[PDB]
């Protein structure tokens, strides 16, 4: 699994109590909640638990350890590293207006409310969002997958097919002429911001996003299976994506259509959602963050840059639990005691709509990668469950 192996007690875990995570994963397969999955738990640079469960596809063969997964929104922290590499080269600053780097954003308008004909009343945006706000989902851009007529801006991005564009130039031109959810800096709201960050990687680097991520991240870290598509020779390791249908609530093939397909290179590669990866590949990415920018003698970020990314960038003012802030393209647990969560302060995490999850806990020097392909609801449960089955198994000193 191209990362050092160890007994649980070398990570500081009870073997007996870690079996409870193994057991919960098997109970989730047995009771038909998921076809299968892969989990990786590492502490002090050594993998202490690495296990495959159930099946790749529902009828067929067992889940291999190097199964390939749609990681969806969990691509966002990878785009953040790409963006912070361009930061170290001086090509953009957090205080820059996004419109310095995307001039069409000069024409941004905001939905104030609706008139009697159910049309948004549109005002020119007060000012450009900042790059800091783009990296934090506080730029006021709308969400791209909600046909919600109570949020005009989201309705318009959905109707404009923002995420199913012909190119990243297209995506960004559409966004520039479409209503914003809100003025920049007003609230945190999950948005297309990482998909826009992707255009900025391309504009600033002179390379397409998939080339820039390959040369600067995946090849240097040995993330051999991480890409915006699954080449023909690897299609046999792809986990299949299952849903729960109404009535019987049992494992059904999922339908998503065209633009989500991972068999061909995508027209508009999504910095917020397009990557496939393996548990092993994502584990290497997680350890590079714990090492503050370096893996196996390969340095891709300065430690100051990793430290910046993994702090809360949300203003004092600030919809997602108590003690919970947000860094550069990641959630951060500023004060997890406030929500009774077991992770250490400074823990960074995220997850994907296909039910993959991870967290990196610098204070406890550990991380956890959870891989399934199950739409809506159950994936987040496994995340919270894993943490419990993980932090109950963890034995540390009282030394403060
Ligand atoms: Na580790
Ligand atoms: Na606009
Ligand atoms: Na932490
Ligand atoms: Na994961």
């Amino acid at each position: 699994l191209a990362l050092p192996k160890g007994k649980p007690e070398e990570g500081g875990f009870s073997a007996e109590r870690l079996k409870r995570l193994d057991d919960h994963m098997q109970t989730m397969v047995d009771r038909g909640q998921i076809a299968g999955g892969v989990t990786v738990l590492a502490r002090h640079g050594r993998v202490v638990q690495a296990r495959a469960f159930g099946r790749r596809v529902l009828g067929g063969d067992p889940m291999p350890m190097d199964a390939i997964f749609r990681i969806r929104s969990e691509t966002k922290p990878v785009t953040g590293v790409a963006m912070m590499m361009l930061y170290e080269q001086g090509l953009w600053r957090l205080d820059d207006p996004v419109s310095l780097h995307i001039p069409e954003f000069a024409n941004l308008r905001v939905a104030k409310g609706v008139d009697e004909t159910g049309q948004p009343i549109l005002t020119p945006v007060s000012r450009s969002p900042t790059m800091r706000e783009l990296m934090t989902h506080t730029a006021g851009f709308a969400y791209g997958l909600a046909n919600d007529p109570s949020s005009p801006a989201d309705q318009a991005y959905y109707r404009a097919e923002v995420l199913q564009s012909a190119s990243l130039t297209d995506l960004v031109q559409k966004v520039s002429g479409l209503p914003m959810f809100a003025e920049p800096g007003q609230l945190w709201r999950y948005s297309v911001a990482a998909d826009i960050q992707g255009y900025i990687v391309e504009k600033l680097s002179g390379q397409s996003l998939p080339v820039f991520m390959q040369e600067r991240i995946f090849t240097p870290l040995g993330m051999k299976d991480t890409a915006f598509y699954v080449p023909e020779e690897k299609q046999a390791r792809l986990a299949a994506l299952y849903d729960g249908d109404p009535a019987t609530g049992q494992l059904v093939p999922a339908v998503e259509g065209a633009w989500r397909d991972v068999s061909k290179p995508p027209a508009a590669p999504l910095g917020g959602g397009g990557l496939v990866s393996t548990a092993g590949d994502f584990a290497r990415f997680a350890q590079m963050i714990l090492n503050k920018g370096e893996l196996d003698g390969v340095r891709i970020l300065k430690p100051e840059t990793v430290a910046l990314m993994t702090q809360n960038h949300l203003p004092e003012g600030f919809p997602f639990a108590a003690g919970m802030g947000y860094g550069i393209d990641m959630a951060v647990a500023v004060d997890p005691a406030a929500s009774g969560a077991p992770v250490g302060p400074g823990t960074v995490s995220w997850g994907g709509s296909a039910g993959t999850w991870f967290w990196i806990d610098p204070a406890n020097n550990l991380f956890f990668v959870g891989m399934i392909q199950r739409l809506g609801g159950v994936g987040p449960g496994l995340d919270a469950q894993s943490r419990t089955l993980v932090y109950q198994a963890l034995e540390r000193p009282p030394m403060p």
